[PDB]
Formats: structure tokens, sequence, C-alpha cells
């Protein structure tokens, strides 16, 4: 009747977040009576707002800023990922347990898996943000080779790249960011994990373009616009692109899979992101 | 933008509550871009709901069974007739403070005012269980002046009786119930709190048809079926009634207003809960 499921998220600000409109699109769409409530949860809140989800019986929720790592304090449970990543934006309530996730590298991965697999692959990321920390870690234990991580602060990226030499499989290897970027030889895949191009067509990280190949896969975390300079570069080049909208949608379907067990349609998922960005 | 401002409801089982589709049809009238979130939350999570409608910045929730008296232990302030009543199913967020209100016998008064005003009446409820207690404080308060209150555990019938008495300024009369009797003749409003016609055409509350005029107003709480066998009988009779579901819409209605100081469109939200049932 009138029990709809509940998931949702918690973050502060959350007002520009279009998560709540990207999910109920699928939820909708697949006829599923679901609901995302977007919260605005302060980080004294947080505590409170993670009880009050299991006490409603909630079956999931994601956090966002400047939750992600304060949550884990919360937590019953911690997967694999979000372990070595040290944060968590993907929770689900099974039976009254707390079972963290992270699903920030796992987005672009499903995008990648569309076009080829890591395993054995040689990756470039640019920057050393969150999104690039979790990219790095999950490319890791998907089994690629060797990440190299492009930073200003050379530093920031040793710390990703220590992570990888210390907790998987992969050889991790951190380098300075000065002038164009140039790939170094063998590279399979470049990603950009930076914001240069975040809503300016006309912005592209400093990487020198002709040191891509044809058969370079080139990514982009960018959502807004999804075709960036960087993107719309590497195509002009021959290159096989993956874009940041996708790999948010991605990223949606996955956190629904995680709840609720149901896989939603990434073509209206990503409609909607389309015409909310405009 | 993507926040809304959130209300919604804590009480087991939900399934059953139409509460959050007429409200949300309200809403989406009015072009507020707030949500009414329907939980089912146990006993043992009430705290913990509370506590979480306070961290997700709800502005208010309402409380049905089982949580009525509970959730007295989680509130900063209550309002008069609540503080009368003793159960309370609607509360406000301010500041995060949790205020206190009873809305179950306010949704009832709003419906007797289209057709009567309850100052200086004379009124029979049937039944001491549900919202008996709450219509017959919400009537004491607007100036009712003798409240008969009729039921089968002829205790509870005292016990709001006694309340009427000893914190209004109307009377209140306890009456035992042993099957069908005969209404007062200058019983201006009859009013059924029972459950019997829930969902159940043919079941009626027994008392004599034949003792109302044609100037008894006959109203029933129940909102389905709206029309209940009571009613339809006062009816032929051709005594003015009041269904429940216009009580309920206006119950939503009031509520509304203490959350957000807006009044939704009772006639949208009728139309939504005749859809429903």
């Amino acid at each position: 009747g009138f029990r709809s499921i509940l998931t949702g998220s918690f973050s502060t600000p959350c007002a520009d977040n279009p998560t709540v409109a990207m999910v109920e699109a699928g939820y909708h769409h697949a006829g599923l009576d679901a609901r995302y409530i977007n919260c605005d949860v302060k980080a004294s809140g947080l505590a409170d707002a993670v009880k009050g989800a299991k006490a409603m019986e909630w079956v999931g929720f994601n956090c966002s800023l400047p939750h992600k790592v304060a949550v884990l304090d919360h937590l019953d449970d911690i997967a694999e990922s979000a372990r070595l990543i040290g944060a968590v934006n993907c929770v689900a309530i099974r039976e009254g347990k707390l079972i963290g996730h992270n699903t920030d590298g796992k987005g672009f991965l499903a995008s990648l898996k569309t076009v080829t697999s890591p395993a054995g692959k040689r990756v470039v990321i640019l920057g050393a943000g969150g999104a690039a920390r979790a990219i790095a870690v999950e490319l890791a234990l998907a089994g690629a080779a060797h990440i190299t991580i492009v930073n200003r602060d050379a530093s920031k990226a040793e710390t990703i790249a220590a992570l990888i030499n210390d907790k998987t499989e992969a050889t991790g290897e951190a380098q300075a960011w000065s002038g164009k970027f140039s790939l170094p030889t063998g590279t399979d895949i470049l990603i950009n994990a930076t914001s240069i191009g975040l809503g300016d067509p006309n912005a592209a990280p400093p990487v020198e373009m002709g040191s891509l190949t044809k058969e370079t896969v080139v990514a982009d975390v960018i959502p807004n616009p999804p075709q960036t300079r960087f993107l719309k570069d590497a195509k002009a080049l021959g290159c096989t692109t993956l874009d940041g909208l996708g790999m948010l949608v991605n990223q949606g379907v996955i956190g629904v899979e995680i709840w609720l067990g149901r896989t939603l349609d990434s073509a209206v998922m990503a409609q909607t992101l389309e015409n909310i960005f405009g």
C-alpha cells in the first residue's frame, strides 16, 4: 500500500546534489515503490542520522561531504575497497546491520569494463584527490599492473602510490606535474581526476595530447559537461573516451544493486542528469 | 534545488495509512517542495527515529499506533489539548525543539464547524477508545455544555467523564453500554468513535435510530468506508452527517499548518482519499 522502500543521503550542503533526481528516475522507470531522501545532516548529527535510518527501516543510504570518513565510526562492517580507501559513500542496512561500501571508483571501473579489462593495464591518473584515491584502489584490486598518479603536489600523489604498493599487487608510482604531462610509453588508460574542465568547456588539464596513442582509453570524472574539452580532444585524435556522467550513472546503479538487488535503467538516469545539467 | 522540506510519520504497521498520498497531493497543489515520509517504526526504535528526524532536519512528524503516549517521553513542550489528552500524534520541530500536539479531535471539530457550533451543545460519543478522549477534550475546550461517553467498559468512560469535569468547563457523564439505547431528546451531536463499521458495511454501533431527530448531527470517525452503515441509516432519517474522510483531511490540513504555517487545499486532499478508497 503506502509503505515505500526508503533510501537516501546524508551530506551538507545537499541542495545542489542531483542524485535524488537521478535515482528516483530509475526507481520510477522500474516501477519500484522506492524513494530517495536527500537530507542535510550536519557533522554533529551524523551519528543520530545513521541510527535514525536504521530505526526508520531504510535499506540504504549514501554519505557525501563531509561524512565519508566520519561514518566509518558508525558502521558494523566495512568492505575491502572501503577499508583500503578509508572512506565510505554507500551504506547498506541488512537486518539492522550497517555495511559500508565505497563506490567512488566503481562507476569508473564499470564504464572502463564496457571497453576493456583493467587487468594487467598501465594507467595514468591526473590528480590526487578523493576520486583519484578510490579509482587507484579499484583499478589495483581489479588487477591493473601499474598506476602512475600525477599531481602538482607530488607528495599527495606519493600517498596514493604508497597505498597501492603497500596494500595491493599493483605497482604505484608518483610524478610531479610540471607543464604538459607526457604519458610514459605503453600507457593503456588515461584518467582525469581533476576538476579542470568542470563547468568550463574551454578548460583542460595540461597534458601533451600528442603523447596519446589512438589505442589509449581516455576517461574523465567530470560529469558536467560530460563531453569535456579533454575528452573532445582525445576523441578527435581517435581515442575511445569515457565520460563522467556515465560514471555517476554507474555509481547509482551499483549503489541500488547493493541496496535492493535491482539494476536500474542507465539510459533514463543519464538523460535525467543531462536535463539537469542543460 | 534538490533538498525538499521533510515531514513524515512513525507508526507500526504503516502500509495501510494513506496520509502520505493525501498530504503530498496537498504539497504538490500548493507548489511546496515538501515530502511526507511514511516509516514503519517499532516501539524499540521510536527514540532513535525521533533523534533521526531531528538530525535529518525534518520540520515535523506524525505518530500513530503504537507511539502516541510513548512519544511524550521525547517532547520539549506540549500544546494545551495534548497535555489534557495525554497523547500526541503531531510533533513540530523548531530549532531542534519538539513540540507535541494532538489533532485526533481537531479534524472532527473542523468538520463539525461546517454544520454547527460546538458551544453550548449536548453531545453523545459512542466508545471510549480511539479518538473518543481527544474528541471529548476538543469539544469541551470549544465550549460544549454536556458530553456523554458511552462504553461497554464503563470505567474507561468514567475516566474521560472525570477529565471533562475536573479540567474543563463542560459537564462529563459516563454511560455503560448494554446494547441499543434511546438518545436524550436534546442530543445535538452523536459521534461514533468506535471501530464498529471499519472496513465493514452492515456493521453499525447499537443505538436506537428512532431516537434521532432531524436536528441531530451524526458523525463517524471511520474513514473507510466514508459512508458507513451508521451514517447511511442516519441520512435515511434526514440527519446531517459528517464522515471520517473529511475528518482525516482536516487532520492533515491542521498538521501541515502546525508544521509549515501553510493551509493545504482540502478539496484536492479529499479527492485523493476518495480515489484511494
